C-alpha cells in the first residue's frame, strides 16, 4: 500500500468552501485504514490469528510475539524518562511559565504527544480558553483531523479540521481558520455552516509534530520480518506436538491391549513359540531430532529486526559485558535518533510558547515578544553515578560560575531554589 | 476477545435517568468476564486444567508454572517498595499532610492500588467523611464500578456507579454526583431512587487510576506463550513416564515367572539344548533418548516471556556477573516501565491531595489553594552502598545546603528530625 | 479445589442468633481440609506415600523431598532472623512499651506469628488481663476461629468466635464481641450463652495477621511441581534397582552350578567337544545406560520450583561467584516479599500498640492518644562487614548527629545506653 | 544506466532565450528517474516485491532488510547530532547572526539540508525577502530545479529554474537570473514571460550543496550487494517452509484414517499377520538439515556491505571490547566521511552569510565586507566523559586564557553567557 503521507495544499486566495471541505474528508477516510493497521499492530492483534484453518483433526497454534510494544515504549522511556526543563532570566516570565506549566499538566501531556507521534507518524494538539480565562491544551490522534497548508515555498499552514458522528448518526464537526471558528452540523446528510466564533489567538489553535518528514513510524519498515517470525515460530510448535518421542514396534506377533496394561511394570518380554513361515522383529523406533536450518533463519531475523529499527537489546545475554565506556557504545544509535527527533520537538514547543504569550491576561504587552529567550534543556535516562557527578561538581566549582556548578548535580531539582536556600543560610 | 477497555461518554446537558444507568450496566456486565479471566490467571487457576480427558490407562499429567504472579510481585516490590515522601515549605500544610497520612495508613492503600492497577488495568479509589468528622479512603476493584466522562475534548469525569446484589438477592446501589449523592434500591425488579445527600466535596467521589491510556495489564499480551509452555513441559512429563528404560527380550526359549524371581542375583543366563529349526535371539533393548527440538524450543519461549514483559529475570545463571555498571544496565527497562507508571500516580496523587485540603475543617481556608506547592519524590528499590552515600553527602556538604546534603543519605527517615536534632546539640 | 479464603460479611444492626454462628461454624468446617492438608505438607508427609502399592515381586521405592519446610524456614530466618527495634522521644512511653516487651518475651511470640502466617496464609492473635492486672499475649492456629467482618465498606471487624471439642466429647467455646465476651456451652447438641463479661478493652481482643490480601501461602502455587519431581525421582529410583549391570550367556553347552562356584578365581573357558549339529555362542550382555531427558527434566523443575516461589538457593554450585555486588542482586526478589509482608505486619503491630495503652493501669490518660509516635525499625539477616560499617560511622560523625552515626553500628544494641555511658565517662 | 550527474554548461554572452530553458528542462526530465529510484530505495519500497509471481500452491514469500535508512540515519545523527556554533569578535555582527539563526530556526534547516544532500547527492538553498522585510530561507528537494553554470574557466552559476504543473494542469514556473527574476506562465503548451522583478541581491538567490564532486549518494554503491543479500534471504526463507520435520513410512500394510486419529496417545504399533509374499518395511524420514554454504556467502555480503559503504556497524557483537582507543579506532572511516563533507558544508555556509548581510538593513555598510571574520566549530556525536573535561580545563586553566578553557567544557553553552555571569558574581 501507502508507506508515508503527503500533506494537503490548496491555493491562498480562493475561499473555503463546502465542496472543498468535503473532497479533504473523502482523500482523509481513504488514508485512515493505514493508521488503523498501525494501531491494531500495537495494540496486540496480529495478522496470524487471521490465517485460513486448517483439517479439522491437525494441531494449529497460533503464537505472537509483540516487538512494537517493546520498541515504543522502550524508546518513549529512553526520550521523555526524565520531563524536561524551561528557564529563562527575567523573574516574571519565567514564572508564569512554570505557573502554567504546573497547572495544565505538561509532563503527561508531553509524554502521550511523543507515544502518538511514535505510533502513527504524526500527531496533533489543540490549545483552547475555558470559561474562567484560562489557557488549556489537548492532545488528539491523526485519525480525526487533518490540516491542510498553502502551496507558497514558505508553507505556512491555513486550516484545519476535526468531524465525527454524533450520538444519533449525524455528522459534527469544528471548522478552525486563523480568523474566525466555525462548528459544521448536517442533518440529512449535507454539511451546512453553523456558527462563528472570533479568534482571540493569532494563529491557528491546531499544531502538527511530526516524527520525521516523511511521518513514518518506528516500526514500519519492519513489519514483513515480524510476520515471518511469527509464521516460523508456529510452525515450529505445530511439528513439535505432533509426533511422540519414541515408539515399539511389534511384527509377526499378537499382542493384546491387556497385556499392555501394567508396560511400566514389567521388564521381560517373551515368544516362546515364534511362526515357522514368517520371522519375528521387536526393536523401538525412535523421532529424529536434528534442526539447524530453522535456528540460524530465526537468529538471523532476530538480529536483524532490533538492527535496523534502531533501538538496542539492553537485556541480551551477548550485550556488553564488564566495560566503561563499551557499554555506552552500543546506546549510540538510540541517541542518534532521539536527537533528530529533539530537532522537530524543540521547534513545536517554541512554537507553542511563543502562542502561549500572545494574550494580555498571560503576561504585559511589554514582554510579549520575549519568546526567543526561552531556552530548554532535555535530559537522556541512562544509569547514572552520584559519585562522580559529586567530583566534577566539585572540580568545576574552582574555575565555574554557582549555576553550572549546580547545574551538573543531578540530585538537585532546581538551581534557583538551591542558590535561595543557601543565600538564605548564609 | 477484547484486549483493551474504552471509556464511556455521555452528553453533559440530559438529565441522568434510570435507563441510562440500566444501560450502562449492561454493557459493564458485557466486559465482565475479561476482568474475571484476568482475575482467574493470577490467583493460580489455569487454563491447562480445564482440557479433555485422555484415554481410562494412558498416562495425563498436568502441570501449571506461574509467570503473571512472579511479574505482578517483582514489579510492585520494584515500584513502591520504599514509601513515597512527600514534603513542603509551611509548616503547617506539612503537619496537616503528614498527620493525616499517618491516621489512614496510605502505604497499604497506595500497595493495593498499584497491585490492583498492574492486574486489571485500573483501579478506583472511595473517599467519604466518618461520623466524627475524619476524611477516609478506600479501594474498589473495577468489577463492581465505573465511571462515565463527557463528550468535550477536556473530557472531565461526570458520574460513577457502584452496584452489588445484597444478602436477600435484589439490586442494592450508590450513586455519585458532582452536587448529590443517590442511593439505587430494588425489589421487584426495577429501580428506584430511594434518598439524596449533600456532597461537600467539591467534585466527584471517586477517582480513576490507569497503568496505560489502553488499560492494559502488565502480561496481557503474554498469555500465549504462556500457554504453549505449560502445554509443553506437560506434554514432556507424559512422554517421560510411559516406557521404561531397558527390557530383556528372549525369543525362542520358554521362560516361567519363577525363574525371574531373583533376577538381580543371578547373573548366568544358560541355554542347554536349543530347538532344531527355529533361531535363539537373546539381547537388551533401549529406550532412545536424543531431544533437541523441545529443548530449543522451550528456551526460546522463556526468553521471550521474560524479554516482551519488560521484566529482568535477576536470578538467572546467566546474568549480568562481576560488573558494577553492567548489572545496572540490565534493569534499564523496568526504571523505564515504572517511570512511564510514575506519570500518572503522581498526577492521581495531586488531584487526591487537592481535594483533601478543601473542606474548612482540615486546612484554614487562606491555605485552601496552596496544593500546588506539594512536592512528591519516588525512590525505587535496589541494592544499595552505604560508604558510597557516606562519601557523596561528605563531598557534597563542602558546595550544596544542608538539607540537599542530608537527602542523599539512606539512613535518614525524615531530613526535619535530623535538622531539629543538630540544632538541638548547638 | 480452593486456592484462597474469602472474609465473612455480616450486616451490622442485627442481633447475633446462636443461628448464624451455627452457619459460619458449618461454613468454616466446610474450609477446614486445605489447612489440614498444607500444614501435612509443611510437616513432613507427602502425597507419594498414598500412591496404590504394585505387585508382590516387583521392586517399590518411595523417596519424599521436601522443599516447603525449607522454604518457610529460609523466609523465616530471612525476615525475623534479627528483633525489630522499638523507640520514642518521650521516657515513659518507650519505657513502658520495653518494660512490656520484655516481660512478655515477644520475640517467640512475633516468629510464632511469622511462621504461622507462612504456613497456612494468616493468623489470629488473642489478648487478654491475668489475674494480677497485667496484659498478656498468645498466638493461634485458623484451624479453631474465624473473624468476621461488618457490611460497610470501611470494613470493620464485628466478633470473632474461637470453639473446640473438651475432654468428654461435648462442644465448649467462647464468642468475643466488641462489648460482651459470651461463653458457649453445649451439652446434649444444642448450643446455649452461658456467661456474659464486660470488656475492659476498646476494640476486639482478636487481632489478625494476613500474608497477601488473598490470603495464600508461600508453597500454594508449586504443589504441582513437587509431585511430579518426587514421582520422577522415585521412577528413577525403582528403574536403577531391578537389573544388573552385566550378564553372560552360554547357548549350546551344558554349564553346572558346581562350576560356577568359584567364577571370580577362574579365568579360562574351555569347551573341548561342541556339539556337531548346533552352533556354541558365548558373551557378554551390558546393560545400557543412556538417559538424557530425565535429567533434563528434572533440572528445569528444580530450577522452576526455586524461581516461582521467590526464594533464593544459596547454596548452589552455580551461585554468584567472587563479585561484591553480584551476590546482593541474586537476593532481590526475596527482599520485595520481605518489603511486601512488613507492609501488613507493621500495621498491625501499630493496632496491637494502639490497644495495648488503652488502660489506666498502663500509663495516664494523657499520654493514651500518643501511639502515632511509635517508630519500627526493620532490618534483614544478611552477611555484614563489621570494618566498613565503623568507617561508615567515622565518616558519619562528621556531618550527622551522634545518634544517627550510633545507628549504623551493628555492634551497638541500644543507642540509649551507649550514649548515657558516654556521658557517664565525660 | 547513469551513475553521476554532470554540470550544465552555458556561454555567457549570448542571451537566455525559452528554447534553451526547453531543452534544460528536457535534459533534465531525462536526469529524474534516477533519483525517483533513489528516493523510492530509501523510502521503504524495494525491487523484490516487482519479481514475477510463483506458481499457483508453492510458497512464496518477500524480504525486505533496509540498510538504505540505516546508513543516512546514522551518518546524519553522526555528523549534525549537535549545531553547530559561529561567533565573532565584533558585538553587532554576531548579536545579528546569532538573532537571524535563532529567527530563522536554522538547525532544521541545516539537517534537512544535510540528509537531502546523503540521499540525491546534491540539494539546493533558497533565499527571498518576506512581506515585513526579513530574510528566510528555504530547502527544496533536486527534482524540481537545477542551475546551470558558465562555460569560463571559474564557473560562475549563472541561472537557475524551478518548474511545476500547477492544480489545473498547466505548467508554471519561476526563472532566476543575477539581475531580474522572471515568472514563466503557459496555458496552450508553450511558455511566455509574465513578469519581472528586480533583485535586491547582489547574486543568485539560489545555492547548491555537493555531497561529492561527482554528486554521489552514500549507498548508491552498495545496491548489487543489498538486492542479492534480500533475494537469497528470501530464497531460504521460502525453502525453509516447504516441507516438514520427519515423517513416518508404512509399506505393505494398509493404514486407516481413523487409526492415526489419536497417534499422541498410543505408542505401540503391531503387525499380527503381514502379507506372505511382499515384505513389510516401516520407519522414520527425515529431512535433512546441513546448510554451509549459504551462512558464509551472508557473512560475506553482510561484512562487504558496511564495510564498503565506510559506516561503522556500532551494534555488532564483534564491535570493539574492553578497550579505550581501540574503540575510537573502528570509527575512523565514518570521521574520515564527515572531515571530507565538511569542507564543502563549510564553504557553502561561507557563501550564503556573504550574501545575508549585503543588505543595509541586516548591517550598516561600514562591516558589509566583514564576511572574512566568521568563524565555525564543527563537532560530532561521540560518547563523552564529563570528569575528563573537567580535568582537561582546571589543567589548561594554568597555561591558557578564560575562553579557551572555558570552550573545553561541554557542559557550557555559550562562553560569553558564562563570562558575563562571572564578571557579574565579582
Amino acid at each position: 500500500l501507502e508507506i508515508g503521507f503527503e500533506v494537503f495544499t490548496f491555493p491562498r486566495e480562493e475561499e473555503i468552501t463546502i465542496e472543498v471541505i468535503e473532497e479533504f474528508m473523502s482523500l482523509h477516510s481513504k488514508q485512515q485504514p493505514r493508521y488503523e493497521r498501525l494501531m491494531k499492530m500495537y495494540k496486540g492483534d496480529a495478522a496470524i490469528f487471521a490465517r485460513k484453518a486448517k483439517e479439522p483433526h491437525k494441531p494449529d497454534n497460533r503464537l505472537n510475539v509483540n516487538y512494537a510494544k517493546y520498541i515504543t515504549d522502550t524508546f518513549s522511556g529512553f526520550f521523555n524518562g526524565i520531563p524536561s526543563k524551561k528557564n529563562h532570566k527575567n523573574d516574571v516570565v519565567s514564572d508564569a511559565i512554570n505557573n502554567f506549566d504546573n497547572e495544565q499538566d505538561m509532563q503527561d501531556e508531553e509524554a502521550e504527544l511523543v507515544k502518538l507521534a511514535c505510533v502513527y507518524g504524526h500527531a496533533f494538539e489543540l490549545m483552547y480558553q475555558d470559561e474562567e480565562t484560562k489557557t488549556n491544551v489537548k492532545h488528539n490522534s491523526p485519525e480525526d483531523m487533518f490540516i491542510v497548508y498553502d502551496d507558497t515555498v514558505s508553507q505556512k499552514p491555513l486550516f484545519a479540521v476535526r468531524y465525527g458522528l454524533d450520538r444519533e448518526g449525524e455528522l459534527c464537526g469544528t471548522l478552525y481558520t486563523e480568523d474566525v471558528d466555525v462548528t459544521l452540523i448536517g442533518k440529512n446528510g449535507t454539511m451546512i455552516f453553523g456558527e462563528e466564533s472570533e479568534n482571540v489567538y493569532n494563529d491557528l489553535a491546531v499544531t502538527e509534530f511530526i516524527f520525521n518528514e516523511e511521518r513514518m513510524g518506528i516500526y514500519e519498515t519492519v513489519t514483513a520480518l515480524i510476520d515471518s517470525y511469527d509464521k516460523a515460530i508456529s510452525e515450529k510448535t505445530n511439528d513439535v506436538d505432533y509426533f511422540s518421542d519414541s515408539y515399539l514396534k511389534v511384527v509377526g506377533a499378537m499382542l493384546s491391549p491387556e497385556m499392555i496394561e501394567k508396560i511400566r511394570d514389567t521388564r521381560v518380554i517373551n515368544v516362546p513359540e515364534p511362526p515357522h513361515d514368517v520371522s519375528v522383529d521387536i526393536g523401538f523406533l525412535d523421532k529424529p531430532d536434528s534442526d539447524s536450518q530453522t535456528e540460524n533463519l530465526l537468529d538471523r531475523i532476530d538480529k536483524h529486526i532490533y538492527q535496523i529499527a534502531m533501538v538496542a537489546n539492553i537485556s541480551d545475554e551477548s550485550f556488553g559485558s564488564s566495560s566503561g565506556v563499551a557499554l555506552a557504545y552500543k546506546l549510540q544509535p538510540m541517541s542518534n535518533l532521539a536527537a533528530a527527533f529533539e530537532r522537530k520537538f524543540q521547534a513545536a514547543l517554541t512554537q507553542r510558547y511563543k502562542m502561549f504569550m500572545s494574550l494580555l491576561t498571560n503576561v504585559s504587552a511589554n514582554l510579549s515578544n520575549e519568546w526567543r529567550g526561552i531556552e530548554f534543556r532535555f535530559t537522556r535516562n541512562i544509569p547514572k553515578n552520584v559519585l562522580e557527578e559529586a567530583q566534577t561538581a566539585v572540580q568545576l566549582a574552582t574555575i565555574a560560575s554557582q549555576e553550572t556548578t549546580l547545574s551538573v548535580l543531578s540530585v538537585v531539582p532546581d538551581v534557583r531554589a538551591e542558590m535561595d536556600r543557601i543565600h538564605s543560610e548564609r
